[PDB]
């Protein structure tokens, strides 16, 4: 309260005010009796144990049931102490639905930053809060997490710190599932960093930001789930300086949705910049492109929805514009860009018919080509030709091969993708360019922004690629908790021996990324001129089935052809396409025309012109080592409700996100160890009362345990601190609250009883001053009516 000030007005969100919590921290608790339970349709809910059946459980409901269920069906509930804890992880009950539950109910109190661990969760608040506020920024900057209430610019702050205290480069890695809303996060991470640490006395600081926006108009797009989905993962190195203040960026771009760009599903729509630019806000650039402004025309970039209320396709128009002149792109390269976006619309345009008695492919209409040619700088027929009859080099030569009205339009299709993607990467490039300046860098701040273990039903391709590399940020994350739980228990004095955590996901790791794993299989195979998906499948099989654990085959209940054990759980993977997929075909022809091309930027790009998971692998190995001389800040985004409502929360879609987040293993591995850690004068205070008759902040402590009927092994001191097991410190409250009921009930007594004997000192005094006006009333009453009075009474005046 008295601190709060800085907020003033975010406090509400960020804290609660002292007696909100005193209200709920102190306040009746049974433990025997209190639990959490298992059921059915909702999947934790609340409740009273009534009776006991050896080894079965009934218990009551919050709402109103009854349930008898088994003993492992029933859970602790943490003292109120535990409301809505900054850090579940002190929580002393390390359960699955004391998670769940107090990220609802400060949730529900509109508090979206709790932390689990390390971890920084964040719950869509799905409507406005002050917590951007520009006051707050200021706030949390130069404070450790204990100095205030959970926040991402903790996080981040602590970053910066950290990075000129230790000489450390740090990261940041935020991750969720595509309507959690991390870009979001990420970018007013990236404010905070410009804000706090600017050295723009137009600026790198906007470029910085700028980029976004660019980024945005062709690698995101309306999902179902988000109005604004990333539809490709992240990783920018801010540099900062030695001083301290900004000096350089880095973007790397990895898995775009090239799908997009050729199709969308029903309640979705392409990259936004197709829809940006038909908007009109620029006309000249409808006619420059030569298109229309109706995107029905354009079977690309139609085929799901065309408009979204919350979007405003004119304004970012604009904003995208600008953004590219910031990011010191050339007009040329700005016409190129526009101008390459729309031969891709085009294409889709292009339209084809089979060669009478001939079952090839001939050009239905040199309408569209001519446009496609002309905005790319080709020649119509050249691409039609090359198109329709690739000419390809088989042996020592260039044989020319006939291709099918079905393989045409997949041929075009692959490069309309092609270009686009590679004209992206060319953009992060020439931003990175300019985000490149001469002045020394000391360390950065990593920020990487990728998605998480998502599961469906369906899982092809490129689930492996994302999954694969979360399991690996896992295990990253496993090592690094490994590594600085040891340290307490070094600088404590504890006993305590363990194996790194990562080590469990080992397994999972090499079995795909080692020789003779998935992917090598996968990218063998590839070189195998006339091999099959189905090929593939079976020395997939041969190799690792029943020789490998991690490795199963597909249990029906689509189709799957191989399951894998991840972490998170086991995916069931089909594999088809891949090969494909993993070989990305191109027309070799027409890539030859790019290449001799008019509209340079377009010839630059496909110069370059070996297998699609070979790079991932090697990108993701570049990653991952970045990531290793890094000082790890972890952020785990959340999604409450499928429904887009503030306030609200999904139980069981909550409960996923956890297993799949890493929450729930940071849990996991807490409660292995000592989880909760009592601070000494903090144990004094709030247990002497325990058995205060049995000097140090320390030693007491210590002499304290020497009473109670308590498991003397579940604890374990050392230097600063105590260290404890789980539901013991709930041991501990629970003869605590005993304790003051005795303390309480008595010294509500004393006050009871003085109360009523000041009352009677009271009805005492009052004694006479009663009959006073009793009697004297009862005069007036009687003489009003009589002669002589009446008469006193006009007489009494005359007097004197």
């Amino acid at each position: 309260d008295a601190e709060m000030a800085a907020f003033g007005e975010a406090a509400p969100y960020l804290r609660k005010s002292e007696k909100e919590r005193i209200e709920a921290q102190n306040k009746p608790f049974d433990a025997k009796s209190s639990v959490f339970v298992v059921h059915p349709k909702q999947s934790f809910v609340k409740g009273t144990i009534q009776s006991k059946e050896g080894g079965k459980v009934t218990v009551k409901t919050e709402g109103g049931e009854t349930l008898t269920v088994k003993e492992d069906q029933v859970f602790s509930m943490n003292p109120p102490k535990y409301d809505k804890i900054e850090d579940m992880a002190m929580m002393t009950h390390l359960h699955e639905p004391a998670v769940l539950y107090n990220l609802k109910e400060r949730y529900a109190a509109w508090m979206i930053y709790t932390y689990s661990g390390l971890f920084c969760v964040t719950v869509n608040p799905y409507k406005w809060l002050p917590v951007y506020n520009p006051k707050v920024v200021l706030a949390y900057r130069g404070k450790k997490r204990q100095e205030a209430p959970p926040h991402i610019f903790s996080i981040s702050d602590n970053a910066y710190q950290f990075m000129l205290t230790d000489r450390e480069n740090q990261s940041i890695l935020i991750t969720g599932e595509s309507g959690a809303g991390k870009t979001v996060n990420t970018k007013r991470v990236i404010q905070y960093f410009a804000t706090i640490a600017a050295s723009g006395e137009g600026t790198l600081e906007d470029q910085i930001i700028s980029a976004n926006p660019l980024l945005e108009a062709f690698g995101n797009a309306k999902t179902v789930r988000n109005d604004n989905s990333s539809r490709f993962g992240k990783f920018i190195r801010i540099h900062f300086g030695a001083t301290g203040k900004l000096a350089s960026a880095d973007i790397e771009t990895y898995l775009l949705e090239k799908s997009r760009v050729t199709f969308q599903l029903p309640a979705e729509r392409s990259y936004h910049i197709f829809y940006q630019i038909m908007s009109n806000k620029k006309p000249e650039l409808i006619d420059m492109l030569l298109i229309t402004t109706n995107p029905y025309d354009y079977h690309y970039v139609s085929e799901g929805e065309i408009t979204v209320p919350s979007i405003d396709d004119q304004e970012e128009l604009m904003a995208t514009d600008s953004a590219i002149d910031i990011l010191g792109f050339s007009a040329d390269e700005k016409t190129a860009i526009y101008k390459l976006t729309g031969a891709v619309m085009h294409y889709g345009n292009l339209k084809f018919k089979q060669k009478q008695r001939e079952e090839q492919a001939e050009p239905d209409g040199t309408e569209v080509a001519d446009k496609a040619a002309y905005l790319m700088g080709l020649n119509s027929a050249e691409l039609l030709k090359a198109l329709c009859y690739p000419r390809v080099g088989v042996g020592n030569e260039a044989v020319t091969k006939g291709e099918t009205v079905s393989e045409v339009h997949n041929s075009v299709g692959a490069l309309a993708k092609a270009v686009y993607e590679k004209m992206f990467l060319w953009m992060v490039i020439r931003i990175n360019q300019q985000l490149d300046t001469k002045q020394p860098r000391q360390y950065f701040i990593g920020v990487l922004d990728i998605a998480g273990f998502e599961i469906f039903d369906f899982n092809s391709f490129e689930q492996l690629c994302i999954n694969f590399t979360n399991e690996k940020l896992q295990q990253f994350f496993n090592h690094h908790m490994f590594v600085l739980e040891q340290e307490e228990y070094k600088k404590e004095g504890i006993e305590w021996e363990f194996i790194d955590f990562g080590m469990d996901l080992a397994a999972c790791i090499e079995l795909i990324e080692k020789p003779m794993g998935i992917f090598s299989i996968l990218e063998e195979e590839c070189m195998f001129p006339k091999a099959t998906d189905t090929s593939f499948k079976n020395k997939l099989y041969d190799e690792h089935l029943g020789k490998s654990n991690n490795f199963q085959k597909p249990k029906p209940a689509a189709e799957a052809h191989f399951s894998l054990v991840h972490y998170a759980g086991t995916v069931d993977y089909n594999i088809s396409g891949w090969l494909e997929k993993n070989k990305d075909p191109l027309n070799e022809t027409v890539i030859g025309l790019y290449q001799k091309s008019s509209v340079k930027t377009l010839a630059l790009l496909f110069a370059t012109y070996q297998t699609v998971s070979a790079l991932f692998r090697e990108n993701l190995n570049k990653l991952m080592a970045n990531l290793r001389s890094t000082h790890p800040h972890f952020v785990r985004c959340i999604i409450p409700n499928e429904t887009k409502t503030p306030g609200a929360m999904e139980h069981e879609l909550v409960l996923h996100q956890l297993r799949c987040n890493g929450v729930l293993e940071g849990i996991r591995i807490c409660r292995k160890g000592f989880p909760s850690r009592v601070l000494y004068a903090d144990f004094k205070q709030r247990y002497r009362v325990l058995n205060a008759s049995a000097m140090d902040s320390k030693k007491a402590s210590e002499k304290l345990l020497g009473g109670g009927d308590v498991d003397h092994t579940q604890y374990a001191f050392g230097h600063t601190k105590v260290f404890f097991k789980a539901g013991l410190l709930g041991l501990l409250e629970e003869m605590r609250d005993d304790k003051l009921a005795e303390i309480i009930t008595a010294t509500q007594a004393r006050c009871r009883g003085f109360l009523m004997r000041v009352e009677y000192r009271a009805m005492v005094e009052r004694r006479e001053s009663i009959f006073c006006i009793q009697y004297n009333v009862r005069s007036f009453m009687n003489v009003k009516h009589w002669p002589w009075m009446k008469l006193f009474f006009k007489i009494k005046p005359l007097l004197k």
